[PDB]
């Protein structure tokens, strides 16, 4: 365990708790999720879980976890803090230079982290399954590191087609494939890749898709499956040149192998820096 006396509480923010630690070898600051001892069983076994998988996931552009106090109750576990939240919020508060304001340079470097961090997992044949910029921390000078909130914040609901008794399901930034299966793979993940640089390049001004229904979406994905022209595409946004737009597009290559993987797309954001 990770000493609980050695987390000073600083704010809150089931809680997490910004907290600072001395000489853990300026102090360091660490964001602490407590599981609330009512807690139940099912809940429980979810957090411990949550645990494992961190455990194993070491990689500058994902969320690290830094220890844990399970020993006793409450239970803890102990993550990196990232200062400017997530990145959707992060990016709704910018705006492209010509405030404040965001260098296009510094949305690739965003977005090439993402792909750097998205690369990682899958030499780990890890399969993300829900990524997109809410899913994203922003730490100090635009550092990112990807996460996974869950399905069930009520900032981010419209985000989600619900069904009574099925998965939850993120169909906007699902590949075709996926929304018809519930399969997912690597190549589906690079496909929500593709809908989340489209996100980041758009300053997240817009929900993908966002003047169709659900059931709109649900039907494009049919339409790639019948592949006789029917299928639509999100725009390019405003800050986008073509060349980029382009790379999306392969991201949402029908067979999934004609796909890129997140080597090259890390490896051509990664270049203007
Ligand atoms: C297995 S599942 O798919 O069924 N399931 C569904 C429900 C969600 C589950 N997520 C998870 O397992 C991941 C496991 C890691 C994930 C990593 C990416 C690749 C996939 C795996 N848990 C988290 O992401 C996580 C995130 C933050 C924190 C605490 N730190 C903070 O909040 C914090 C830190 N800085 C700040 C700044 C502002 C506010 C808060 N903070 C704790 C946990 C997955």
């Amino acid at each position: 365990d990770f000493p609980r006396s050695r987390l000073r509480f600083k704010e809150k923010l089931g809680e997490v708790h910004l907290c600072e630690v001395d000489s853990p070898q300026h102090p360091l600051l660490v964001a602490v999720k407590i599981l609330r001892p009512d807690a139940t069983k099912n809940a429980r076994n979810d957090f411990l879980k949550e645990v494992k998988i961190m455990s194993r996931l070491k990689d500058p552009n994902i969320i690290r976890l830094l220890g844990v106090c399970v020993q006793d109750d409450p239970l803890c576990m102990i993550t990196d803090y990232m200062e400017n939240g997530d990145l959707n919020q992060f990016l709704s508060a910018h705006q492209l230079e010509d405030g404040p304001t965001i260098s296009y340079p510094m949305l690739l470097h965003v977005a090439a982290q993402i792909a750097s961090g998205m690369r990682y997992l899958a030499t780990l044949n890890f399969v993300h399954r829900d990524l997109a910029t809410r899913n994203c921390l922003v730490g100090e000078n635009f550092t990112i590191k990807i996460a996974d909130f869950g399905m069930s914040r009520n900032l981010y609901a419209g985000d989600y087609y619900r069904v009574q008794g099925r998965a939850v399901l993120p169909i906007r930034w699902m590949a075709w494939e996926c929304i018809l299966m519930g399969k997912f793979t690597t190549a589906s993940d690079v496909w929500a890749f593709g809908v989340t640089l489209w996100e980041v390049l758009m300053l997240c001004r817009a929900q993908p898709f966002g003047q169709l229904t659900d059931e709109q979406v649900i039907e494009n994905a049919g339409e790639f499956f019948r592949d006789q022209g029917r299928q639509v595409y999100l725009s390019r946004p405003p800050a986008c040149p073509q060349g980029l737009y382009e790379l999306m597009l392969r991201c949402w290559s029908r067979e999934s192998e004609q796909r890129p993987p997140f080597s090259q797309l890390h490896r051509f954001l990664a270049e203007d820096a």
